[PDB]
C-alpha cells in the first residue's frame, strides 16, 4: 500500500539549538567522549529497566539481555549505539531530545566560553549533544513496553523529526546511529573503539561488545 507514516516537524528549544551550534563550529579536544556519554545513558536506561524487572519481571517479555553494543560500519560511515534497557515513549523523546527547556544548557554555554572542558556537558545536564561533537546526523530509534516504536533524526538546523517507525524491529530499548562526518572516520577503527571505551567506560555493568567487520 501506500504506507501512511506519520511524522511531526518540531523546533528545538531556542537555547539547546544556540548549543548545538557552539559544539558543531567549534574545535574541541576531548571529543572522544561523545561515546562515554551515549553509553552512560544506555547504563541507566538499562538500569531503570533492571530495578522495574525486580518486582514485574514480564517487563522482559519482550527483551530479557541487558548489555550494550557498538556497530561500527564502514559502509554508511556510521558509528551505532544499541542498548536494550527501558527506552522512551513518545513524550520521553519530544521532552528529553530537544522541544522543552533543560536546566544547565545556559550554565554550560557560559562554562565553555570560558574554557571548560566538553567533559562537564554530561555534568550539566546535557550529555547527548555530545553527539554532534563528531556526528553530522543522529539517529535515535527507541522501543518501550508501554508504547509503540519511533525514530528520532537531526541534522541539527534548528529541527529534529519525531517518526513512528517501522524498521528492524527491536524488542525493547534504544538505537543511536550516528553518520559521523568524513574527518571522524577514526571513531569506526576497531582499535580506537577498545581504546577510548577502555579509557573512558569501565564503570558500566554491563556487556559491551563490539560488532566488528
Ligand atoms: C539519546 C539518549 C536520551 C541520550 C539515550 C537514551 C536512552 C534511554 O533509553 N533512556 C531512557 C531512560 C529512562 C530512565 C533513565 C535513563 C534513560 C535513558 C539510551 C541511550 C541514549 O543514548
Amino acid at each position: 500500500p501506500m504506507e501512511e507514516e506519520e511524522v511531526e516537524t518540531f523546533a528545538f528549544q531556542a537555547e539547546i539549538a544556540q548549543l548545538m551550534s557552539l559544539i558543531i563550529n567549534t574545535f574541541y579536544s576531548n571529543k572522544e567522549i561523545f561515546l562515554r556519554e551515549l553509553i552512560s545513558n544506555s547504563s541507566d536506561a538499562l538500569d531503570k529497566i533492571r530495578y522495574e524487572t525486580l518486582t514485574d519481571p514480564s517487563k522482559l517479555d519482550s527483551g530479557k539481555e541487558l548489555h550494550i553494543n557498538l556497530i561500527p560500519n564502514k559502509q554508511d560511515r556510521t558509528l551505532t549505539i544499541v542498548d536494550t534497557g527501558i527506552g522512551m515513549t513518545k513524550a520521553d523523546l519530544i521532552n528529553n531530545l530537544g522541544t522543552i527547556a533543560k536546566s544547565g544548557t545556559k550554565a554550560f554555554m557560559e562554562a565553555l566560553q570560558a574554557g571548560a572542558d566538553i567533559s562537564m556537558i554530561g555534568q550539566f545536564g546535557v550529555g547527548f549533544y555530545s553527539a554532534y561533537l563528531v556526528a553530522e546526523k543522529v539517529t535515535v530509534i527507541t522501543k518501550h513496553n508501554d508504547d509503540e516504536q519511533y525514530a528520532w533524526e537531526s541534522s541539527a538546523g534548528g529541527s529534529f523529526t519525531v517518526r513512528t517507525d517501522t524498521g528492524e524491529p527491536m524488542g525493547r530499548g534504544t538505537k543511536v546511529i550516528l553518520h559521523l562526518k568524513e574527518d571522524q572516520t577514526e571513531y569506526l577503527e576497531e582499535r580506537r573503539i577498545k581504546e577510548i571505551v577502555k579509557k573512558h567506560s569501565q564503570f558500566i555493568g554491563y556487556p559491551i561488545t563490539l560488532f566488528v567487520e
